RNA sequence: CCCACGGGAAU
RNA sequence: CCCGUGGGAAU
């Protein structure tokens, strides 16, 4: 029940390369479906507008007239709404997408955006804030949604979707600057889970890396206040990075697309795993070529990787890297300032500040060696 | 004016020069007559197209025989003068059958430019450029100025000028050397004179013409790779070619990558009538450096003082494998026997040959071991 | 035209 | 869609 897309269209307006001119449309492929996600969608409609500000006529303000007279024509029940749209949302859509969801909380609507639009400029990272506050999911399309987006929307003639290179790579940096402008917070629980010092005795590896940028001015560290976050590492996926990406190489993407000038720069990250080999020497290859780049690491806990590590950490060391073991001072500043706390103090758990200095002999021990 | 124009995006990508090029399946054959005054206007224009496959019914040098030859019968008989541009070099058949065209009609000379040279490492189509050749037809590579007149007269351009593609004159000077072995182009007598006679230069020319040849080890013998030599002069500065020009050491390194030699030891031996500059040699002694089973001789009619660091990049070549040495009458006799349009005559040495060539190789030694 | 890479701070 | 490269040994 759709007029389908053309297949070049959707290859050239979807590719989701951050930086990307010449697209002046906006695309937004919509779904309605009930309370249940495995019933079959309701209706699907496109919408297309030009990105310019004649602002009523982006794709957005249309979906918005489309739904009235469509709910008009149907029962009351609860409705689930996806968009893929190509650009994220104006200022002015996305107040007036807000303004709809108020009214009317049997919709919730989740908005899924290849790129983001102006996401240096203050006013289009409000419009996102103001979208997710009056309740909408905003994510960033990856391959999963561009092949279902490739399925629904476009007249593929069964042709499969065919991702194009570089695709899992402007996944990352662009779900990282999302995290950024909407502020994501890391969830209580999982901060305590992974971030204690203790001897792993538990199964679950993953990495958690928050990260802050300062800059140098006068002679105070003066915080970057746009780009800190948290990331984790990359699970091994066909569809995205085949043998996975840890967090340490996914951290180093994002320096790079910051557009740092050639002042002082001091990145600071907080890991809950030292590096593996190749990842410490990844880093320490990056600093090697940017020394207007200092780089502070504290790492939770020492991550044996049966292999190269303690060379890695070395190698880091005798680069320019500053290695330490996080203590009760950065674990209280990583609560206070990454998690949704709400209020709550840092509540540290059992054997913290002994953990702690067991675990900076040993990483002593590591570099004077 | 007469010419049904072709879209610009067809020239484009059609008569591209690049040497080595697939996906073009189709000859595109741009052709001029005129009389015997060249000032004197086009008496008309055509535009031929055929597949490159030798099984197509027509080629399209096969279709302008035919067109004109109802064309002949509708004018007055005068002397004409026909010219191509052709994105592909022709075959054997229609190399063939444009010789007896010729033959059987010498009121009528042509001259054939091709952007790129169609399989000339395999030796049909380089039997198809000399049988052509032979019957009186000019074979020459298209250039910047051939290139801009195609598209003048024979494209739909809409008023906007022709604009050349990158790397149009690296590709040229390839395309150039390749018809020169081909077609066993030789050197004018008077000017391997002009040029190699080794006595103080006097003259204001500077000029380079440098021999080329290869040879092939096979066991403990020099074996002569005999599909590898001719000779060739430097580029002079153009900005419609090299803008800052091109030495002739310069395109002689040029073609030694574009031969594709295979992994067994080769040498290949130059005879210039300047010995490199200092950047010349640097950048030939990168060659043998990088490498290793391809030696290099260079021998020199004359020492070439650059007003720099000429003496440190002679140092250079010798020390890293490249042998360098000045011609004596040995080698001016084989030089003149082997690439120049002799025809017959013996090499009839300048005064002072041996006497120059000798106080020359003094002062290359003078050169060599300081 | 086919393949790979880089770039687009984006009416 | 635009720009800059490299590769086409050539149905
Ligand atoms: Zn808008
Ligand atoms: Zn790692
Ligand atoms: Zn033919
Ligand atoms: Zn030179």
């Amino acid at each position: 029940m759709v007029e389908p897309m053309d297949p070049r269209t959707f290859v050239s307006n979807f590719n989701n390369r951050p930086i990307l001119s010449g697209l002046d449309t906006v695309w937004l492929c919509c779904e309605v479906k009930t309370k249940d996600p495995s019933g079959p969608p309701l209706d699907a409609k496109i919408f297309q507008g030009k990105v310019y500000p004649k602002a009523k006529y982006h794709p957005e303000m249309r979906f918005l007239r489309w739904f009235h007279k469509w709910r008009q024509l149907h029962h009351d029940q609860e409705y689930k709404v996806t968009w893929y749209v190509s650009w994220s949302p104006c200022t002015r859509c996305a107040n007036s997408v807000a303004t709809f969801l108020a009214k009317d909380p049997k919709v919730t609507l989740t908005i899924f955006v290849a790129r983001l639009y102006y996401f240096w400029k203050p006013d289009y990272q409000q419009a996102l804030r103001i979208l997710a506050e009056a309740g909408a999911t905003m994510k960033i399309m990856n391959y999963n949604e561009f092949q279902d987006c490739w399925n629904k929307f476009v007249d593929g003639r069964g042709k499969p979707f065919k991702p194009w290179n570089n695709l899992p790579k402007h996944y990352t940096l662009l779900q990282a600057t999302l995290g950024e402008l909407l502020r994501h917070l890391m969830d209580p629980g999982t901060f305590t889970s992974n971030f204690n010092n203790k001897p792993w005795v538990s199964g679950q590896h993953e990495t958690y890396l928050c990260y802050k940028v300062e800059r140098l001015h006068n002679d105070t560290w003066v915080p970057l206040n746009q780009h800190r976050g948290f990331l984790r590492n990359q699970a091994p996926n066909i569809h995205g990075f085949p043998k996975g990406r840890h967090a340490a190489l996914c951290f180093l993407d994002l320096i790079p697309f910051w557009k740092l000038d050639g002042q002082q720069y001091r990145v600071t990250c907080f890991t809950s795993w030292s590096p593996c080999f190749s990842c410490a020497q990844e880093m320490a290859k990056f600093i090697s070529n940017n020394e207007h780049v200092s780089l502070c690491i504290f790492a939770a806990r020492i991550y044996d990787d049966q292999g190269r590590y303690q060379e890695g950490l070395r190698t880091l060391h005798r680069d320019g890297a500053k290695i330490a073991m996080m203590n009760y001072s950065e674990f209280e500043y990583c609560w206070d300032t990454f998690v949704d706390r709400q209020g709550r103090p840092f509540q540290p758990w059992d054997g913290l500040d002994e953990h702690s200095q067991a675990l900076s002999g040993r990483l002593r021990a590591i570099l004077q060696n």
